[PDB]
C-alpha cells in the first residue's frame, strides 16, 4: 500500500500532537497495550512486576520505554514510507535480540490509535484515523519483509 502526500500530511499533523508530549503519550500507549495484552507485559523483564495503572504511570522505566518507542516511530513516520534505513536496526533489536511477532506490532498499533482518539478527538476524525492506520500498516508490512530478509518469519 502507498500513502499520498495528503495522507502523509494527516499522519504528521496528528503526530505533531504526540510530539508536544512524547513521554505522556508513550505512557498512555504502553499502559493501554499492557492492559489489553498482559501477555505482552510479561516480555518486559523490567516492567512485568507492574500490577496496576497507577504503578505503570509512576514507573520511570516505563516512561523511558515509551519515549524510546515513540522517538523511533516518529522518525520512521517522518520518512513518509522511505524508511528502509530506519527499519534495519529496528528489526534487529526485534528479530535477533528478541523475537517480536508482527501480531504484537499490530496490538501496539491498536493502542496508538486508541490513545490518539482518546487525547485528540477534535484532531483525529475518520480520515486521520484511516491515514494513521494506513501508515502503521505500511510500517508493519515493511518490518515483516525486513524480518524475513534477516531470517525471521515474524
Ligand atoms: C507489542 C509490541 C512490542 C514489543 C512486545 C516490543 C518489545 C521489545 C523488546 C522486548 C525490546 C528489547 C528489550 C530491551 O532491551 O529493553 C525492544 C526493543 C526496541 N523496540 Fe520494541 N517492542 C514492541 C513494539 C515496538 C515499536 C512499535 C517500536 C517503534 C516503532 C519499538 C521500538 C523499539 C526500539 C527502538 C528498541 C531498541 C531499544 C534500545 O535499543 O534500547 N518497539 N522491543
Amino acid at each position: 500500500m502507498v500513502l499520498s502526500e495528503g495522507e502523509w500530511q494527516l499522519v504528521l499533523h496528528v503526530w505533531a500532537k504526540v510530539e508536544a508530549d512524547v513521554a505522556g503519550h508513550g505512557q498512555d500507549i504502553l499502559i493501554r497495550l499492557f492492559k489489553s495484552h498482559p501477555e505482552i507485559l510479561e516480555k518486559f523483564d523490567d516492567l512485568k512486576h507492574l500490577k496496576t495503572e497507577a504503578e505503570m504511570k509512576a514507573s520511570e522505566d516505563l516512561k523511558k520505554h515509551g519515549v524510546t518507542v515513540l522517538t523511533a516511530l516518529g522518525a520512521i513516520l517522518k520518512k513518509k514510507g522511505h524508511h528502509e534505513a530506519e527499519l534495519k536496526p529496528l528489526a534487529q533489536s526485534h528479530a535477533t535480540k528478541h523475537k517480536i511477532p508482527i501480531k504484537y506490532l499490530e496490538f501496539f498499533s491498536e493502542a496508538i490509535i486508541h490513545v490518539l482518539h482518546s487525547r485528540h478527538p477534535g484532531d483525529f476524525g475518520a480520515d486521520a484515523q484511516g491515514a494513521m492506520n494506513k501508515a502503521l500498516e505500511l510500517f508493519r508490512k515493511d518490518i515483516a519483509a525486513k524480518y524475513k530478509e534477516l531470517g525471521y518469519q515474524g
